[PDB]
């Protein structure tokens, strides 16, 4: 009977779904035996760059939840010098984790999927956010939905086990040592993913040379025929290399993969 209290209200733990850094997300009950997700971040120590992330994210979430409902939905949260508590919608499951156990995607929940991460990268895109490090991770799955969660900054943070990649980066930011396209390609592999069941570069088991074929012009990836074109088309138009013949998120938008049927 673990329990936490936010601007008034009481909220039962029923278990941890992740944690990172200093930061614990917890699956919760109301008092109306009703269920949410409860962010904690641990403030005590924590520099201004920490701190500042957070204050962030949170204002971030709760300017762009008004214009997108593929946003999780931040419903109260508390913030003092020591903790922040944020109580958001909580999702069914990350889409990795679901991902990495599903066989095969139903190909018109594959669409689906696609519009509703398009529509979410579309909208913090218009309010002046990059997210630049995309991934599976950062949606979930609540109502037959995608929503998005992180926005880039603040910590990412990783579900928790009972017991005890690289994949999707675009190819400038490996040469930055970035823009809007920069989270197509990310979505691009995850679409990628979901269509012929792998990563571009999945097999590349080893970071530095799976990082060489990403940057690599005449290093091909394959694109195997398949029944739906126009999906074959928005794979092929996202994963270019070159950040500005890559396709935008305006054009996939139009694109008939979304636009037909
Ligand atoms: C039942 O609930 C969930 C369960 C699971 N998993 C993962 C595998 C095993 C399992 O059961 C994953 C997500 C949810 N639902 C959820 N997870 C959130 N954060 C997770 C933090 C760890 O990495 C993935 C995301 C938030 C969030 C924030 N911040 C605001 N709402 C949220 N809802
Ligand atoms: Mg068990
Ligand atoms: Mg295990």
């Amino acid at each position: 009977n673990e329990c936490i209290s936010v601007k008034g209200r009481i909220y039962s733990i029923l278990k941890q779904i992740g944690s990172g850094g200093s930061s614990k997300v917890f699956q919760v009950l109301n008092e109306k035996k009703q269920i949410y997700a409860i962010k904690y971040v641990n403030l005590e120590e924590a520099d201004n760059q920490t701190l500042d992330s957070y204050r962030n994210e949170i204002a971030y979430l709760n300017k762009l939840q008004q214009h997108s409902d593929k946003i999780i939905r931040l419903y109260d949260y508390e913030i003092t010098d020591q903790y922040i508590y944020m109580v958001m919608e909580c999702g069914n499951i990350d889409l990795n984790s679901w991902l990495k156990k599903k066989k095969s995607i139903d190909p018109w929940e594959r669409k689906s999927y696609w519009k509703n991460m398009l529509e979410a990268v579309h909208t913090i895109h218009q309010h002046g956010i990059v997210h630049s490090d995309l991934k599976p991770a950062n949606f979930l799955i609540v109502d037959g939905m995608l929503k998005l969660i992180d926005f880039g900054i603040a910590n990412q943070m990783q579900p928790d086990t009972t017991s005890v990649t690289v994949n999707y980066m675009p190819p400038e930011a490996i040469k930055d040592m970035i823009s809007p396209k920069s989270d197509v390609w990310s979505l691009g592999c995850i679409l990628y993913y979901m269509t012929y069941g792998k990563t571009p570069f999945q097999q590349i088991i080893n970071q530095i040379s799976k990082l060489h074929a990403i940057i690599d012009p005449n290093h091909e990836i394959e694109f195997p025929d398949i029944p739906e074109k126009d999906l074959q088309d928005v794979l092929k138009c996202c994963l270019k290399r070159d950040p500005k013949q890559r396709i935008s998120i305006p054009e996939l938008l139009a694109h008939p993969y979304v636009q037909i049927q």
